[PDB]
């Protein structure tokens, strides 16, 4: 029979509706994880009937209580949580060679790999992230361990060798060319071996600085030879779509060095894109590749805006991301509050002609990046036939960093519970995490 | 006796250093709540004698755990609590009509200003939010409650009740001129025959807006005989900017209309600041006038930013506030995030040359608005001599949102652990909070 049957209020996102709320609703969930129904509680009898279970197996959730999809983060630095929360006070280029590569070089070592990873997969989770897009080391080893970490706790997740060849700031951390094909190889095959449930690899070149031509080009035939997904990052700051020029002045622009190698595909994700102009959008558009806005480590480090109207525009598929460490929080509930507050910032400098509603947000953070990652078919939303990848929200909580009042409830200020939640919750509402049907959080 | 002895790491600011980490001190408060010393722990003999203490007296304080001064929220609408996280969708002054002036009119009613009161002064406090300097609504007894609510829980504050005699968008919440000034008067009498150790009446026009000339000018006389703290707001917005140009023509400028009519002096706060000119930020400095610096709502409510590093430039006295509910959050440590983002906004888009540090916005938050509120020979840092205010912050609390590494306390990353409480700390860290040397929080 049916793993859960719940009856309560469901608040998701589709194409047409950027915040569907679905009070007294029943969901039903398969012994294999997916929605297999959800109506009105109206329909008790005619599903009793039809899926043969009894209303003592019905959960009821509390009447202040809601389940909403998992939090899709489609950028985040498994390796640079170690100094979260830290040491966001140079620009991108400065801070890299200062913070993150010395970080990521003490990856080497197997057992301090085991520590971060550990707790970015519980941390991430507890705060109601269900699927992360993985940025690891350049390590095949401490990278495939990661792999194994998600997989042991029940994260949904691509997990990504990150390849460099080129590091003139810090040479220590850095590959030859062979090796970080070899090793990209390596790291596919094993991971494919394990054949995880849902944990992937996905091709990880760092970025145009880091990688040669040579790598780049090698890195996209794996990618198309093995149908594999890729990520990079792209057009973050200023100094590094100039140095990119410099480096590589034969071509028009940094989607077009990523293009002619082969790392701009249909299943391509790219981090930040600030300062991608109209005709770069384009061609994201006509590739289908996406997009991972990272706000919070956009104003952190001082790298630009993200004009996210302007993307939406172009029909460029776009989800959000923490890029943790380069934006200091590892919650999915900051990078919606970000996101709403810099579309503010475009808005108030005259921009835009309007800004984000949250609600539009809180779509960008589960089925928008369930679709910049490829997966809006199988997550993001409460579909049938959908995996039950969700977060049970309880802003009565123990502890709540919420007070609710009568008023949020019966008077004008419409979801005034889901936006306090939003706005100011974290990690003491989300009572419950499931991944594919089953409870990941609280952990055992 | 000494009501405490103290022993571990302080972390404050002076006039001349953002942020002094003082490791393993002793700190001594009197029965009257003074600090009457702070040194080295290598002292702990030449002080016992001197002050009489035994060793077993003294409260060592956790390797990992420090003391930081209690924060200092400049500007908060207590009577907007109810709706925080909620609603901010609508620029200022259409988000007035649609939730604020509703709100407070709800305060008629006692009983509803007593729930909503008694949750904000809780919850502040809860966050380490040792001082709050409160708008109230236009009603003296409600206003009279807070005061009596802001005591019974040991929070240092300056309650204001609202004056407000214009109020075309929402006439039901308005006063008449001779109510607004008979009204001021009972309130500040009242208050002062209550005779609160630590809240005081603050001199509260609401802003030009809501205030004729005559009101104005009565309230700066008030002021001025009773020798009183005001607060109001200012070019907050740029639709309220040219609504104070239309509606006070006669005027050269927003700080004018307020300087002219006596309520720009040496005991006055100020809300937002974003749009004063440079010569309206001389005007400031030369009455000895102080900003309020309120990012999350000028953020959230799309009006703008304040440009710290040029009012710092005119040497003008300035605080960071929250401004619940226009900004959504109630804790001090988001207005510091967002006060360091908001500078970065401004070097992104070059208007300054250089962003503001989280040292600095520490500052801010802490000594920083005990000047803007005229209470810097009290509070705001552990000076001898100087009320204990503090809250004890312990990184590695039950369920922290924090994950310390040994690299945080051996590693390259000066107070990294510091940084980590101030980015992705909550409630949680804050085991303790002090004002004017008792215990606070726990509440009992
Ligand atoms: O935010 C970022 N974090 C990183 O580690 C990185 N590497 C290249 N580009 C990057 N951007
Ligand atoms: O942020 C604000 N909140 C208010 O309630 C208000 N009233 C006038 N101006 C204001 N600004
Ligand atoms: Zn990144
Ligand atoms: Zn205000």
């Amino acid at each position: 029979p049916l793993a859960h049957i719940f009856r309560g209020t469901f608040v998701h996102s589709t194409w047409t509706c950027p915040m569907e709320v679905l009070r007294d609703h029943l969901l039903g969930v398969s012994d294999s994880g997916k929605i297999v129904f959800l109506e009105e509680a109206s329909q008790q009898e005619k599903l009793a009937k039809e899926w043969c279970f009894k209303p003592c197996e019905i959960r009821e959730l509390s009447h202040h209580e809601f389940f909403m999809p998992g939090l899709v983060d489609t950028h985040i630095h498994a390796s640079q949580y170690s100094f979260a929360g830290s040491s966001i006070d140079l620009p991108l280029l400065e801070w890299l060679t200062k913070y993150t590569f010395p970080a990521e070089h003490r990856f080497q070592n197997i057992d301090f790999a085991e520590e971060v990873y550990t707790r970015v997969v519980r941390r991430t989770l507890k705060n109601g992230t269900t699927t992360a897009c993985y940025f690891a080391t350049i390590h095949t080893d401490s990278s495939l361990l990661l792999a194994d970490i998600t997989d042991k706790f029940g994260q949904r997740a691509f997990v990504g060798k990150v390849c460099m060849d080129l590091n003139d700031t810090f040479p220590e951390y850095k590959e030859t060319t062979e090796e970080s094909i070899k090793e990209t190889e390596r790291f596919v095959s094993e991971m494919l071996q394990k054949n995880y449930s849902r944990v992937k690899p996905i091709v990880t070149p760092r970025f145009s600085l880091s990688c040669s031509e040579t790598l780049m080009g090698e890195l996209g035939n794996i990618a198309k030879t093995r149908d594999l997904h890729i990520q990079s990052h792209i057009s973050e700051n200023r100094d590094e779509v100039e140095a990119v020029k410099n480096l590589y002045p034969s071509y028009k622009n940094y989607t077009s060095v990523y293009d002619k190698n082969n790392l701009l595909t249909n299943k391509t994700v790219m981090a930040h894109g600030c300062y991608l102009s109209a005709e770069e959008l384009n061609v994201f558009h006509e590739r289908g590749a996406s997009i991972a806005h990272c706000p919070n480590s956009n104003l952190s480090l001082s790298s630009g805006f993200l004009n996210v109207l302007e993307v939406l525009k172009h029909e460029v598929k776009i989800g959000l991301g923490t890029d943790v460490a380069g934006g200091y929080s590892y919650s999915m509930l900051d990078a919606i509050r970000r996101a709403v507050m810099v579309s503010n910032i475009l808005l108030i400098n005259k921009v835009n002609e309007k800004s984000l509603t949250l609600k539009e947000v809180f779509r960008l953070a589960t089925l928008g990046g369930s679709q910049a990652l490829g997966l809006d078919g199988e997550i993001g939303n409460f579909e049938v036939g959908k995996e039950f990848d969700a977060i049970l929200i309880n802003p009565k909580a123990s502890d709540s960093p919420i007070d609710l009042f009568y008023g949020d409830f019966f008077g004008d200020i419409s979801e005034a519970v889901i936006q306090k939640f939003l706005y100011l919750g974290d990690d003491r509402n989300i009572e419950e995490v499931y991944v594919g049907g089953k409870q990941v959080v609280p952990f055992s």
